[PDB]
């Protein structure tokens, strides 16, 4: 079929749902896009070069809350970023193995200097306002995969049966949103406090 | 060699080590234990099975801060706790992915249901506890993940450049304990309001 890189991410993005991240291979990309395996080496040269577009263009198709509105407050910046954040995530299955261990492309970086720049305007230094950034994508991204990878007993001691009902009673957007606020709330204690004991 | 549990569990994790978790296969662990595919067979089913008891067997080796001191506050059990599950984490390589989506095994039932039981005897409801505990899990979980898969530019934006400079200047420790410390405040602003409106 159509080997332009919009239509190799589609295929990739179809076989990471079918089959998921550790049986996502070129093999089975080329057997999709009806190719032979060195017609797809000429495109996409490994498993690991395909992982790293893939990051990106999720965020890109489905990453809708990238930006603060004009007078946004930061913590309703970092709210709706990470909500936004999480949905592009749970989008595909192991979608959250696929964002792992990269760093922004070059193709976000207007995007990302706006973040860091906007933190610093509402009285961050750079290293704090990325400590905040940090502790969001990392809580983000460790809900998503519980979540994910979890869908991948009769003596039961009661207070833990209860604890698996309550979790299992919800997808997990009840604890995530819960930690959400707890994490911006330490912040927000953090940023006001200043040179104060706190 | 010898095949009892401990013998099989000390070797999984060794080739967990040199090889990563996506590299992990029961035909390599037969290579290792110097043994045949079937006679592997009759002690472990396949890799599923395996990568369950790897999870137990770090926390059970290397997490030694499972359990409050005698009068310790419920800020510091987690703060403890956290540096303790973290530490276990790094032992081994993509030792997170291998945590990750399991639930209590009934070798730790004892510890867990101790520590849900601590987190109410502090004022938690069951309900808000188990979403503190959550939230500091997979915080840890995120932070030690992007740590560990990152070990798997000319024209870099000024903000981005001195953020990358600070990543890359130490292991995640920094960024991670500031952030344990934004997550602790939160939990107990929430904690003390009861029903005020925060
Ligand atoms: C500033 C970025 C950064 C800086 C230095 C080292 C880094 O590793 C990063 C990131 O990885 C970021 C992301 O991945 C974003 O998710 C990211 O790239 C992004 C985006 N493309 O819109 C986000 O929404 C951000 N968000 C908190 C989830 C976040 C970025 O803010 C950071
Ligand atoms: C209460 C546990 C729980 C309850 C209901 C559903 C669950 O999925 C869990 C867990 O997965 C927990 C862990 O994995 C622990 O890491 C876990 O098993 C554990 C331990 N074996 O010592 C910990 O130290 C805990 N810590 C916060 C990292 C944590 C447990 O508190 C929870
Ligand atoms: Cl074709
Ligand atoms: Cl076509
Ligand atoms: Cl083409
Ligand atoms: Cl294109
Ligand atoms: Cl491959
Ligand atoms: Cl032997
Ligand atoms: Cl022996
Ligand atoms: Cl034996
Ligand atoms: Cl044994
Ligand atoms: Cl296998
Ligand atoms: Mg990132
Ligand atoms: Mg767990």
């Amino acid at each position: 079929s159509r080997l332009n890189r919009e239509s190799v991410i589609d295929a990739a993005l179809e076989l990471l749902n079918e089959t998921g991240i550790d049986g996502l291979t070129t093999r089975k990309l080329a057997q999709k896009l009806g190719i032979e395996q060195p017609t797809l080496y000429w495109h996409v040269k490994n498993k690991r070069a395909l992982l790293d577009a893939l990051a990106v263009e999720i965020l890109a198709r489905h990453h809708d809350y990238s930006l603060p509105a004009a007078g946004e407050s930061w913590q309703s910046f970092l709210r709706n970023n990470a909500m936004s954040f999480r949905r592009a995530l749970l989008r595909y299955r192991d979608g959250a193995k696929v964002a792992l261990g990269t760093r922004p492309d070059e193709k976000q970086y207007d995007t990302v200097e706006t973040q860091l720049r906007f933190m610093t305007e509402n009285g961050f230094s750079l290293r704090d306002g990325l400590y905040a950034i940090s502790a969001v994508s990392h809580f983000t991204l460790g809900a998503v995969l519980e979540q994910q990878e979890h869908t991948a007993d009769e003596n039961l001691p009661p207070l833990l049966r209860e604890a698996l009902q309550i979790m299992d009673s919800d997808d997990g957007e009840q604890a995530f949103l819960h930690g959400l606020e707890s994490l911006i709330r330490g912040f927000e204690v953090q940023l006001t406090a200043l040179l104060q004991i706190v």
